[PDB]
């Protein structure tokens, strides 16, 4: 169930494709742009998760550099998926920037994203 | 300088190879065990970091399925590496358990791991 | 300004709280009197006014005349005013433990507060 | 108990909190009177007496007399006693921001107390 496209509340997309293995691959495209908005991801996820109504683990990785733009940033998100006529993937990231070490204590931004089948 | 073998403070270790395109790929393994201890990761990270002293972005993700034990858990770590005669990977995670519905406010577990080239 | 009053989350709890003039936040979080639980914080009484949210904090430990989970919560967020008036937070909620237990103590998520139920 | 006084964390800030009987945190952050914040906060009075950490947090608004950041930390962490006491603590730092800007109002980091500098 988690093949696919996905869009979250602040627009994004991400097209992933969910190996047999456990593997996560896919693209991850900010809201505002087109092929320059567009970067890799990577990821893994439970390929056997519980069979008790509970949701599948995963997480996925983008670094923010592609062939446009580089904003010396990655984010991971952590989650779980949830299957049903609304199907969800429920979100919490964290952005870090590459920094100085005195500016070290100010590298990691954290958020929330719920992913959905359907546009917001 | 990020491809190789990491420690962190709580004894796990992890074995990294950096690919040229901004691929993290490798194992880790988590302190007590050997083999069934073991598990595949996967990741990103800034290829091209900025030259001005700052660490390089960087994240990657471990669902805690193997062949021998599943977790029904996904971790991600987020964070920048820092290069020099004492090389760090600093990092911020987030466990995810799948859930219930009932239970997802409980989802997520975070914490902070820092990984040296040498054993604590 | 608008922090006073009643805020309720998505989860069904209920946030009771006075923003006082000198930028303290007091009050009680039920999550009946066996549920609920003091609360204090802090907001920014003098926030700017471009348009941008009001910063805030508050912390609950859980422990009241009836029970204690040997834990507390801190909300970390901002109130955002008007027609739809909203306090979006994220919070963390640390367990006391063992050392040995000390790397899986603090759960993170995410909290959203309105004037109605 | 084992809570009042003096931290100081590895960013070189000094916490002076007192835990009043009734689970109250009260103090001051100094991240000179020109960097010195109140604080408010709760821990847990009757922690476990199994060898777990006491559960506590705390909440900064970044204004005083002098300066004003529009911002809100909240730490979460506990209190581990003994020869070599830690408070050990996860923080969340939520500026005031746009509605457009809101989903980067909020740092995290961690910060570890102790009774030395
Ligand atoms: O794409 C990114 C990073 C996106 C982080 C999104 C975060 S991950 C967690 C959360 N979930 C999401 O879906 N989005 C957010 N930055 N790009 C922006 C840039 C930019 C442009 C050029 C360059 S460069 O060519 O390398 N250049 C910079 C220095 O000068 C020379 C070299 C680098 C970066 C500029 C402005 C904004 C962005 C940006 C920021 C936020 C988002 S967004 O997706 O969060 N956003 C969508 C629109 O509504 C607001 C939110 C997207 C792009
Ligand atoms: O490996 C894991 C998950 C590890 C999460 C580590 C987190 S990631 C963030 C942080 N950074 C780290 O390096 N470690 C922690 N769990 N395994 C444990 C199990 C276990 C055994 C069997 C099975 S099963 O075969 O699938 N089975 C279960 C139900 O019954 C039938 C089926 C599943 C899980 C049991 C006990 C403990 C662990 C465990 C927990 C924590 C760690 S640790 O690395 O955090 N740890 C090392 C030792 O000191 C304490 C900390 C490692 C393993
Ligand atoms: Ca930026
Ligand atoms: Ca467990």
């Amino acid at each position: 169930g988690i093949t696919g496209t996905w869009y979250n509340q602040l627009g994004s997309t991400f097209i992933v494709t969910a190996g047999a293995d456990g593997a996560l691959t896919g693209t991850y495209e900010s809201a505002v742009g087109n092929a320059e908005s567009r970067y890799v991801l990577t990821g893994r996820y439970d390929s056997a998760p519980a069979t008790d109504g509970s949701g599948t683990a995963l997480g996925w990785t983008v670094a923010w550099k592609n062939n446009y733009r580089n904003d010396h940033s990655a984010t991971t998100w952590s989650g779980q998926y949830v299957g049903g006529a609304e199907a969800r993937i429920n979100t919490q990231w964290l952005l870090t920037s590459g920094t100085t070490e005195a500016n070290a204590w100010k590298s990691t931004l954290v958020g929330h994203d719920t992913f959905t089948k359907v546009k917001p």
